[PDB]
């Protein structure tokens, strides 16, 4: 008796819900249809917010696995639909570790980006979202970012981007590279235009202020302020297959060893 | 009654491990003199080499805090002498994790490279390690790597050297980046030599032997082949001051709240 | 500060849940005249159907072990009314590992087919719910069965009473001894007509039609199709004294050592 | 991210609550003005009867903390409003236990009476709620009590008392010195009158009952009837500022080492 | 980096457990041929008979796992080599409860006798040590018992095979079916003569004087006392390849889900 | 299969140990004759003295837990010899925490002084190793003491001697009432002697040292220059059999529920 539970840090906004989240949920419960599925979010400030305006009621992980314990599921698969290992997916980890023993078999599948070949990975998946595009321009991704020691993650995806000569960069809001690196350094290379795009599972109306809106600090403005006119495209990853593809690799080599 | 547990990832080689373990250890016991000082090693292997060709016993982190329990300590402060936050140090983590019921307190500080602003102080204090160097010769620095997704750490310092213009630059034998991806970016600058250090806590022959070797995969070599003469310098990080005073720094932290 | 917890498997039955779960907990609280009385059920699904259809509401065993440990029970003694050690015995095992730090004294008491004395003393209690029957016709006793393995125990008991010739016969609905491996076995003896009696705390509609219905895959059209004429009994084995009084003794051996 | 979450006993009764354990939560939350406010309390009875009588809805400590986590709390300091080290502290330290994984800081400070040094800070903070007494008046204090081993308590603070010829006695409802020992002790040295005062955070009606009703076991009936004639004064300590900054001192405590 | 921990009951007869106990360690480490393999036995008894009289050290699972996060595998698959589910494979599933949080990964495969379809694979196996006997010959396979639960494993292997008319029987020596049923029941048939095999791991002198001895109460004696001769066969199950294989399927249906 | 371990603070030296820690031992083990005997010591100084200068290795609490688990006991008695609920006692409630779920029946009897019956019955058993004292005459005993808050108990034990104008008075060499305290308070009722005895399970010379050595500190001088002379009678609790007794209702109150 077998359980998926897919657990995303979540959103309030339906449409970036159905169009990232859902799509990966469906991806990964095709990939396991002997298992019945679960969601659950790690955010809890966003979890009250659904309860509390929209009486819609999600799961944390830690009651997603007291109602699978009850329920009776002996078996039971989780996969990360975060972007790194900080404190989200510790979450996951340590609710995990403290339900364990309430289950005959569990596994957890990883975040995006965790290993070396993650991040290879990563970067030929992000190619699939991505335009042709001339010499003098980029793609630019904006991650969340960390206080978390995982926050390396995102510079190390940036230095890997340069090191290939692959044309995008990629930064943080909350964390380093910030965006003034990035333009630094984009201008020392003449680069002369950039796509903004979010490096996070959905794209919220709040990641969308970051990264476009008409405020002087969104990344958009910052590019355009140092004359590299910006133009921001509001997908999530959850859009995009290839990405998907990933978190199915993680969730089935969790269950595989 | 009150105890410093200071864990290294340990070595075999006697006159490094006093040169750094034990300078550390010496920094760290003068910082709380209010505590007993005890030592582990988070290295089995090196552990059991001890015991078996040197009749020296070094406890597992797990053996040190069962003897301080048995001993009546109430009041343990630990220090990780760990680089990053990989495999190594979360082995603390989880034996601390389990044996922390039998304290009334523990508090656990964390290795050198954890938050931002550690990068940030790391880069001042490798700073008092390095010479005057010309404008075209750098220090770079050998890492050693990891599987475990802490391996970021070492392109994210790498990555703020580059941004400001720091003169260094950082890699690691066993991930990204290798030498090649440094030797490649450092040859597009016209750097002319280079100083080999390692980002270690200590320098065992081992180390000593990839960075500086005369097997073709060493450091030195691989610089010296691209024509680049590479001059190796042998001390490991605990050899620093600077970089003891940021191990107690955490301690500290780990101390007040 | 006493409490004691009666964990079932459940049903949403409510005529047989009075006949049966309610009596044995009747008679495990006068054993225990000095604890208040608390209920459980493991099994998840029931009790959902309970809330949703019928407005009530029936704790978990974590739900009912978190309430003890807030109203201030330090004492708790749990008795299980499992027939067997499966799967949903282990989840109250578990739940209990789980949240025994949170009081002073716990004990838990075991399912019916325990140990060795246990199958002998749950022959005598049957013989009292049995008809004076004809050396040609003999009870049924239908259990539910188990994939885990404490499904060995219903061909156990089975095995016992062919051993002593007792006029009686055992098997599951979902494990070995299947019905037609009894029927095999019967119609070689020439047993000329059953009764069937549920191996089931509670005879719910379900264990009823598994047991009586007109299905040709019910335990009764099975004999009745092999010329062996079925009369179905559709008793739970609460409703029997002597199995309430097992139930009784092993909660007294929980409390005594 | 940091959150501070006090734990009292509780109260049903609204004014006691306000005057009592609302000014040691403001207390609090003043000395960390870095932190998110919370409460939890202990008695699950005081909280169901809030519940179901108020439609007030206050969390058992396990619930705080599982929210806390929820909305991504790292470090959470957690103070108790306790007398003494006995079940009700307890429950707090063993669910602290079980949740202490799901943080990466956690602290929790003690109840009032726990080490030598805050016997005598109490004394001193008694003293500011006391009026000047004639050499034959004395101040008696009313502690709850204690099954636990905890309710050593209220004896060796009432013994340093007299060690010290403070002008005040303490004894509990619920265990020893009850009341009778101090009448007898005082009607020997010929104390006169008394006032009685309650040694607990809140005064609720039934404390005040306890202490000060028309009812025979009433402490001021005794005293009465022994011809010590008592006014009884109903404040809770937690009214008391010098018994306030003793909670803040601890808080503080636990942060510090 | 990745481990095989085999776990036996354990002898302390060497011919038996080369024969026995290394052939399984040989065949599951052939199975697995990137782990490094390590030995654990449950039996402490037999550990300290080992390194008393013969200076050999044997790990139990605890110290095992502790130096296998000593020596930093962060993959441990372990399998029992134990027969049925009962102490001795418990002491494994709690010893490594407690310590799993120690390992990223930790699998662990169950005992020869736990589904329905191990039942069904072993009369497959056990029919490759078997001779071709006559109509009026069975094989009596001797098992150990248990007190615990799972003593009902041989009574539903024994049920089973006469079920199918498998020219076998299985009892067990401390528990039901003990020899006597098993006598008194082929007596009833007609049974002419048996040959006795251990339904155990190893066949140490132990083993061989409850079966094989001349004492009247080994199976041998009591068998011959009712007329049916009975001729000992001195194996280990271990050292049938058939079981050997069902252990390796079992170490890799732990490895895959 | 049936253990008791019988758990001392501990002493180094011999002829105390045998006339106080194995006369409690031989009478546990006498009350529970079903019981195989081990002994473990809280005090890992006194361990680590034993195995250095002597070569006798003694168990903490954890290492035999962990042999009895090993050697296949699944049902395991402990009983304290402490005389508090101190930093010493809760060394083995936090062990037998840890260590608990690798048994299937565990109890842990509490110290001497826990309940308040248990302090009527100490000052009982007390009076059975007290002379006929005249009536300017009295008993001090001597206990260790704690910084925990259970040092409460001394003074909680001395309020009650007073109380009841027991011919006796109880302090603490660590904690309060120091012998200062009693004297000043013996002085005021023109004592005249006193008897001093340790209120500790074992003599040692340290004891003897605090109690009666002719250091100006030591209780007996202290006395003496005061104008009380002292007499030191150097037995252990341990050698009172009304003590043992205490220790033995204790366990087989663990034992029943």
């Amino acid at each position: 008796k077998k359980a998926l539970l897919v657990v995303s840090f979540g959103t309030s906004y339906h449409d970036t819900c159905e169009k990232n989240i859902v799509a990966c949920e469906r991806d990964l419960a095709a990939s396991c249809p002997d298992r019945d599925l679960f969601r659950a979010f790690t955010s809890g400030m966003i979890i009250r917010k659904l309860r509390q305006r929209d009486g819609i009621d999600i799961d944390t992980p830690l009651q997603a696995l007291q109602k699978l314990a009850a329920q009776g599921y002996q078996d039971v698969a989780i996969q990360s639909l975060h972007i790194i290992n900080g404190d989200e997916y510790e979450k996951i980890v340590r609710e995990v570790q403290l339900l364990r023993p309430l289950f005959t078999r569990l596994t957890l599948g990883v975040p995006l980006l965790s290993s070396h070949n993650d991040y290879v990975q990563l970067m030929q998946a992000l190619r699939q979202q991505m335009p042709s595009l001339r010499q003098t321009e980029k793609v630019v991704f904006m991650g969340h970012g960390a206080s978390h020691h995982a926050f390396a993650a995102y510079a190390c995806l940036d230095h890997m981007m340069t090191a290939q000569r692959f044309p995008a960069r990629v930064g943080a809001v909350e964390s380093y590279p910030e965006v003034d690196i990035l333009i630094d350094s984009l201008r020392d290379e003449g680069v002369t235009g950039v796509h903004l795009m979010p490096l996070m599972l959905v794209a919220g109306d709040h990641a969308i202020n970051d990264m476009a809106s008409d405020d002087g600090d969104s990344w958009k403005m910052r590019f355009n302020a140092a004359g590299i006119p910006a133009t921001p495209w509001l997908s999530g990853l959850g859009e995009n297959p290839a990405i998907r593809a990933m978190f199915v690799a993680h969730l089935h080599q969790a269950l595989n060893m």
